[PDB]
């Protein structure tokens, strides 16, 4: 059918090919057919997003009804839904054709369904030179998706200096919050981005918990980016108790995510020497509420000496980690339930199943006590089928 044929045709860039096809074809006929969805997607659509330039353009001379009709794209695999065709040329990186959209009119801050803009795309992929002209053509640099999330944030995110400095340059607001209250600097200690972190600094940006409880500094000792938190620990912004407790809680991500105890006793250590560095002000260990017979009843060291024996009792020093984590990330922060249900895991395949089966009660209580990544999700995930080979 001719829809079709001249659908492919257009995602082929083929266009004497496509002339041949419209040759005597009213106005009116040939703008229906350009109008036409196939798999989803627009003739104009598919010209874009694999960057045809010379078919974006003709479709265009033709009829300009369909630029700002989305569809659907593929990214690596991934399906996008709601995409124009500016979108898909700055995601995919296609800057002529991004200039041709823009010169026919095409509007600049015209989102996919998820409300992500064409600057999002060029940001997410690192189009530097696509961020600079969408920006010089109006875009709006503080239109968030539906997250929340901002172009500045997914900069950060994505370790893209030169992208966030010019953001950066032109205005961006370096104090958005998403909906769940991440900021571009919990971006930057999310991915040890430590130069765009001094970058944002140099703008003030403020230090703040997001929805979890979390300040860039405890974000980054949960991800265990030693760079961020050595940075972080000697910045004036963070008191004497807050580079306390990140460094216990980085030396609890060492056991657990890096499986390095030395690394961990180096960590906790440091921190413990500042507990007592003022021998009149000791910030000593608080004391929980109960003991808790999943960590085998442990109560966390409390001084210099009890931290020496300890690399030689490897279990004491996970479950010195368990005790840290609940004390600092809390209940209802999903990484507290998720190591204690990889330490269980790792008791179970040691042949521990007592202690494994107490981990993995103890979690699904503290789990359904919380509740305003389960076993099956974990699972299906893992093995999910990643057919390698089957293309090449």
């Amino acid at each position: 059918d001719l829809k079709t044929a001249v659908f492919n045709a257009a995602r082929d860039g083929k266009l004497r090919l496509l002339t041949k096809l419209l040759a005597s074809k009213s106005k009116e006929e040939v703008s229906s057919l350009i109008s036409e969805k196939t798999n989803g997607a627009t003739p104009l659509l598919m010209a874009a997003r694999y960057g045809h330039l010379d078919m974006v353009e003709f479709l265009l001379e033709q009829c300009s009804a369909s630029i700002e009709v989305g569809g659907s794209v593929n990214f690596d695999g991934e399906t996008i839904e709601g995409a124009p065709p500016l979108w898909a040329a700055s995601a995919a990186g296609h800057l002529k054709v991004v200039q041709s959209l823009l010169n026919h009119g095409a509007s600049v801050n015209n989102t996919t369904l998820t409300n992500s803009t064409p600057l999002r795309a060029a940001c997410f992929d690192g189009h530097l030179e696509i961020v600079k002209y969408l920006v010089e053509h109006k875009a709006d640099l503080e239109v968030s998706n539906r997250h929340g999330h901002t172009c500045l944030m997914i900069s950060c995110y994505k370790g893209h200096k030169e992208i966030a400095q010019y953001l950066l340059e032109k205005g961006a607001d370096v104090n958005r919050k998403s909906v769940k209250g991440n900021t571009a600097l919990h971006d930057c200690a999310e991915s040890g981005s430590l130069d765009i972190m001094k970058m944002l600094l140099m703008y003030c940006a403020k230090m703040e918990k997001d929805g979890y409880g979390m300040t860039p500094l405890l974000s980054a000792s949960v991800t265990g980016h030693t760079n961020i938190v050595d940075f972080l620990t000697h910045h004036a912004q963070t008191s004497k108790t807050e580079r306390i407790n990140a460094l216990e809680l980085l030396g609890a991500t060492f056991v657990d995510k890096k499986r390095d105890l030395l690394g961990a006793l180096k960590y906790w250590k440091k921190a413990m020497n500042m507990r007592y560095s003022d021998r009149t002000n000791i910030i000593s260990k608080p004391v929980p509420q109960t003991l808790i017979m999943a960590y085998d009843y442990a109560k966390e060291v409390n001084s210099a000496e009890e931290l020496e024996g300890l690399i030689a009792d490897p279990d004491e020093m996970r479950m010195q980690a368990l005790l840290i984590r609940e004390r600092i990330l809390g209940p209802s922060h999903p990484d507290t339930s998720y190591y204690i249900r990889y330490r269980g895991a790792v008791y179970a395949d040691s042949g521990n199943f007592k202690r494994c089966i107490n981990l993995w009660k103890y979690a699904l209580d503290m789990q359904q006590s919380n509740l305003d990544l389960s076993f099956a999700e974990l699972f299906s995930f893992m093995l999910q089928d990643r057919a390698k080979g089957l293309l090449g």
